[PDB]
């Protein structure tokens, strides 16, 4: 017969203190050219395929990186910016509202995105608990 | 006479054991366009009025989001960007320095935004702490 | 001979739960202008100094913030975007790869740099421990 | 007719001398053991009966020796001495005041009894006594 | 003249036959509560005095009653004997050896005492004496 | 020619009446200290040996007094009693079932021992027997 | 005338020679019991009365033969032949001096008488006497 | 022829006077002594033979002197006198009724003879006798 | 011349007749006591002298009438008779034989004595004598 006092205790719960945190953020900003002509204007659906796209030095272009939810993407005719109206990109091509334009002249297409990044430095501080003895 | 053993304990403060978080970034670009003629031209200050605009898929502009500390604006000027000094956008207008204009260039403006967010993904993991048995 | 009983305990891992974080983004935009010049087009190669240029509300130049890994630089020749195939700045000048241009060209800078800062706001809840005695 | 002389005697009380006794002294000592748990606490009348009790080597117990006047007994909770307050022990059950823990502690009683032994080992000596003859 | 005859006889000292003796023994036990406080504490002389105690039931104690030729008494401290080194119990106080205990310690004492009472039940039964008439 | 009176004479047994007995009772206590540790613990027959002990002040013993018919011991395990199932006490170790416990874990030993003496204070009286002459 | 001669004669007196004489004694013992008792003792006139007697075998007496000139009386108290002093015999009963005696003693009493009868066996013989004429 | 005178006388009777005579007494007293035992106690006819005595200086006996008519005997039980009731003198033994006695109960039997012899002193004197002369 | 006739005559001597005696005894009984003691007791000549005697009525005495030839003494040592070993008077002391006695045994001596006197009440008778006359 072995015997042994009965003894139980219980813990709180501890609160956490502080904390510090650092961020980053991290650009990028795609160039492409092109060189429209008049082989494609027909009066509507005027779009320049992604394979007219040089690049930024000289390569020539495949497809288009379509704007995600985290990018912006401009569009400049003749060097003048247009408004998302007449501005349509996709990875095939971009629709440009219809055809009016003029004899081969330089635009330029600017795509940006954007990547964040962070981590916890200073890490938080735990309170200690307390511990009360049931007999 | 009830009587019990009284005996006390205390408790260590835990420590942390590192962690990690996941950040994003939205950014926001706006176009708006712009007629400016010699019909409110005024030289020196020149003022444009934040209705006459035009935006987008060209729906008619009321005022205009002045940036705050988190995005920046960029002035056009017949597609050739100029500095601050000639810039001064409030919500109602924008402070055209220069006096000398043309019958009708096309002045756009770029007005971008950004913002944020970020979530903890794997938790800081608590060590044990230390109890220690008071007689 | 003072005696007292022999007791010992042992504490759990206390485990976290919860956590949010909020962030914030600053974007900043520079602008700086030129005025190029045949004295300094030397047929390619045009470095255009990091004193020939002008700087937002026609302050003077000292030098150039060349874009770091958490920014981005596009360069203008007479308003129109050129890939990098012109563009390789560095703190003194521009590299202007190839020098074709006229008489007094319009061009200008653009120099953007991209900080954000966060901060923990709810700070997550510790759950309680367990705790044992051993007689 | 037959004639005798007629003599009476009387005798005195002799007197004794004392002698020696031995003693012996037998103890003895019974141990019941216990388990309190919830089942019968009743914050007053909290009592076991003569049926949740073990023995020296965990025999189930019949009855309880009643502690007579040649013998004590002793109420033990949690192993601490506890006075007459918490101890009506009678033949079927102890009767403790009010009671008020976890599931069963270790309550221990112990029962002495006390017996003794002796006999005359030296037997007192008995003075002469004295004759006197009265003719 | 009354002239009788002279006559004188002698007694032996007779002899006793067994005998015997029963006993009976009382024992008593005494329960005496202590509440030891930070007023016990001083690295010397640790006691409390006299009536700093409570008793069988409730009723405070005045004095103690100090261990006999006849009786044992036991140091409780918080439930573990402790042997005569921490034992010099008086009238008035008991002299801990020195002052290193806690707030609260489960303090009592126990002191016994011991009586016994023994009659004679069979008387010894006494010899006859033998008498020898001396003429 | 000696010639001289024949008589015999016979005497009656006393008898005896009562008599006074006091009695005294002498109980001792010793009290031996112990410190259990791992040191031969095995799951089974741990008896801890001969002088791994202590004595009143702290003087080390050399065996223990084996309980005689005229006396009692008992077992205290963390100051909790044990019953007879792990007690065999002899002049070398305990006998201890297993034991399944921390070091130091403190035990102790009770080992009572009685003796008495007795004395004949009131000697019984003795009544006077008879005497009859016979001639 | 007768004439007768005148002659006379005269004769002296004879002799006795001797004798015999034979004589007889009778001597005669009476035997008197008694059993002097308490129911007479008195402080100086103890003196069984007459008839408080018996005689030889059975027969109790009447009166007392008082011891005349030609006897003898003795007086036995225990067997003691005591002395004249304490006897004073009379026809009524014996005057034992005084009373100082005990519990009923044997006494009893001898008297004794004498007689003597005597007869002439031989007579005396007679011598002749002597004759003598006167003429 | 022879012729004488015829002369004749006669005497008278002479008287005689007194006398003296004397006389003595020769008294013998005989003691003879015995020993009674149980050998010959029966309840009655206890008597003891003619040589179960001693005689005066310790010379045993063959016979018992009875006195006839001239004499007395007494016999002696332990010392008292007794009567005729236990007393019959033959010459063989005594005539004890019952008797009852320790062994050797001292007894003793006094037996006397009285004689006698006188003598004539002086002679009586004769007167003369008286003579008449017849013519 | 005176002339006288010669006349002789012889008488005859006679017988005498008759003759009575008359004769009477005169005992006397002489009463002596001692309280002999071992003051005296030698061992074989412890005979009590002469005066150590109380006589009769405690009258004192000088010596002792020893036992003519016409009478007895008697020797009494604690009532018992004696005989003539422990017996022979002189006027000094008794003649006991050997001295082993006891304190204060009464030891009692009679002494008797016999005379008796006698006288001739009738005379003898005397016949009358023959007278014969020789002319």
């Amino acid at each position: 017969p072995v015997i042994k006092p009965v003894i139980v205790a219980v813990s709180s719960a501890p609160v956490s203190t502080g904390g510090v945190i650092a961020t980053t953020v991290s650009p990028t900003v795609a160039r492409f050219y092109a060189a429209i002509t008049a082989a494609m204007i027909a009066g509507g659906v005027t779009t320049i395929p992604a394979a007219s796209f040089l690049d930024d030095a000289d390569a020539p272009v495949a497809a288009l990186p379509v704007p995600a939810a985290n990018g912006y993407y401009n569009v400049y005719i003749n060097g003048i910016l247009q408004q998302g109206g007449l501005s349509t990109l996709t990875a095939v091509s971009l629709a440009l509202a219809s055809g009016d334009f003029v004899e081969g002249t330089p635009v330029l297409l600017e795509v940006g995105t954007f990547g964040g990044d962070s981590t916890l430095t200073t890490q938080p501080t735990i309170s200690a608990p307390t511990i009360t003895i049931i007999s």
